[PDB]
């Protein structure tokens, strides 16, 4: 590992606070014998020092020629015009909705691993960020709809007075619909869960939620109420739903947060893309006729430490891969990288 | 009841959600005959309405002329000066801090009874605002350590890789400290009370945390090293320790928050008497050596319907001891009501 060298700059995005390997990870990788070099307080934002990298055998410096660059965010067009010739960057590349950043990083002489695009097989479960940075997301927004709810989670019984539990429903039971659930309920929601894909029943039944059964063309509309007037019926509603590369499926109508009880609250996962509900604006908080709604931008942001952790196992998996005794060879022949490559043509 | 009104105003303190009297109790009054008026958008705080005061029995307009005016917070000097001689004020009314206002309240000629001041006994179990407030408060805490952590609360087995579950630690463990040793327990922390009084440690174990046991002179200061030692080893540290009229215990020294692992957060909930952390700043949340210090100075205005709801309920149980049918009349043999006035001379 020695002629190797592992680059990992600051986050440059504003209100970014993940870093792509943390101190642990880099801990491990230095033990192995490659060198790494971590850009001065690329840390900060999850509470690590430039000292915390030194000691696990990082140097402070320029992360941007390095053989393999590994980072979390799309790269600025600057960012791009710092990688040297012959290099691997690793990271978010957003091949969906920015598909010049694959042309640029090509002009550049750059090998470039989208982590949005590592295969859905067996052989990539470790590898897997839309997922580990989803659960840290789907935790967070219970968090954070609990914490804006003018009424408790659990079920309490006071000398003062005994309140009923809140009721959460979840919209969209992927990997951090399904970690939304299960908080839910460790906090002492009753909780429910929907999903258009009905092999999930499953799942939300198994972190203790029921399983939401609504009941071609007008049977579609009565669907739609019947959805529309489930939701008036919770106090947390957290919607998680996205198509990659298209607008965020519209969920809540105006008329079903409308019809919520007044202090309930929607947590909309979906801002960036359009959002899940009708009256949602894009990273802010807003009230609409008592009802909050709240579009987060970047939750795993907010819990930057493990976010960032668990971030820097999935790209060090893959890594491994394309790392032999010999240095930097990809193989194109295993599924993995060649799926993940945006630069191959 | 016809003959007696009952005032509800609108909270006028800078932060302040909360109102004396939610919907539902207004509506429990006005069954019972009594007339409310609740001032315009009192419960704008806690997202209600005119419109559900109104549907609760209540008339909107000027609350302070009321017989009974109840509400929040102490009364400002232009509050007091619309009260009319001769009307009962219940509320919270700083009789340690605020002494001036009994005085001014007597001049008044208002007959003043302080939510602080109910005494500690069953009869007046239903009546301990400072409880409901404080239940509010401490669950409240623990959303927001949680929410300020880099890292999860929970044990987490992931695809991506495992994390250990924080450690919380609650020093104080009144009705706050209790609730939050609870609440942090259900979020999936390993948890831990300390107290100085011993006879709490049945209730830290009743939540299912660990007692905290540290081991004169040269023993006291062996206890306060062997209380920071503690403190070092905890993601979460919640401080509740009050004295009454006097600056809060100082339990978090600057050497022990120093001592914690980056990421970690201290909430310290005695920021208005000084914080139990000497590194707190009232009202702020800052960032020590990597440590997250924050100092939350009104929890229950964070929560405002459940907070207002119960305590509404402790207000009307000390009312119901005020009433007859002859309509307001104060039996000064009443412990509770002698103990709890201090407008009497
Ligand atoms: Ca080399
Ligand atoms: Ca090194
Ligand atoms: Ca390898
Ligand atoms: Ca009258
Ligand atoms: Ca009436
Ligand atoms: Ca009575
Ligand atoms: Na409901
Ligand atoms: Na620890």
């Amino acid at each position: 590992g020695s002629m190797t060298l592992i680059g990992v700059p600051r986050e440059s995005a504003e209100g970014e606070r993940r870093v792509a390997l943390v101190p642990k990870v880099v801990e491990k990788l230095s033990a192995r014998g490659l060198e790494v070099v971590v850009e001065s307080a690329a840390g900060a934002g999850a509470l690590f020092s430039d000292a915390d990298y030194e000691r696990a055998g990082a140097t402070i410096g320029d992360p941007w020629p390095a053989d393999v660059v590994v980072k979390v965010n799309p790269p600025t067009s600057d960012e791009i015009s710092q990688l040297k010739p012959g290099s691997v960057l690793i990271g978010f590349l957003a091949p969906r909705t920015q598909p010049e950043l694959a042309s640029r990083l090509r002009i550049a002489d750059v090998t470039a691993f989208a982590m949005e695009s590592i295969p859905r097989i067996s052989r990539a479960q470790t590898m897997d960020a839309l997922s580990s940075q989803a659960n840290v997301a789907g935790y967070k927004a219970v968090l954070l709809g609990a914490s804006l709810s003018t009424r408790f989670v659990p079920m309490l019984t006071t000398a003062a007075g005994t309140v009923k539990p809140a009721s959460a429903l979840v919209l969209g039971v992927g990997v951090a619909g399904l970690q939304a659930l299960a908080t839910a309920k460790r906090l002492g929601a009753k909780t429910t869960g929907y999903d258009v894909r009905p092999e999930v029943a499953e799942q939300v039944r198994s972190v203790g939620a029921q399983w939401l059964d609504l009941g071609s063309e007008a049977e579609r509309a009565q669907q739609q109420q019947a959805l529309e007037d489930a939701i008036t019926k919770f106090d947390i509603v957290i919607t998680t739903a996205l198509v990659p590369g298209r607008p965020a499926p519209r969920l809540v109508t105006a008329a079903a947060a409308t019809g919520m009880q007044p202090g309930s609250v929607v947590v909309d996962l979906a801002g960036e893309t359009g959002g899940n509900c009708e009256l949602t604006e894009p990273g802010r908080t807003i009230v609409h006729h008592g009802v909050t709604i709240t579009s987060p931008l970047n939750l795993p942001a907010t819990m930057p430490e493990h976010a960032s952790e668990l971030y820097a196992k999935n790209v060090t998996a893959l890594l491994d891969l394309l790392l032999t005794d010999d240095g930097v060879a990809p193989d194109f022949t295993d599924e993995i990288v060649a799926a993940s490559c945006i630069t191959r043509t």
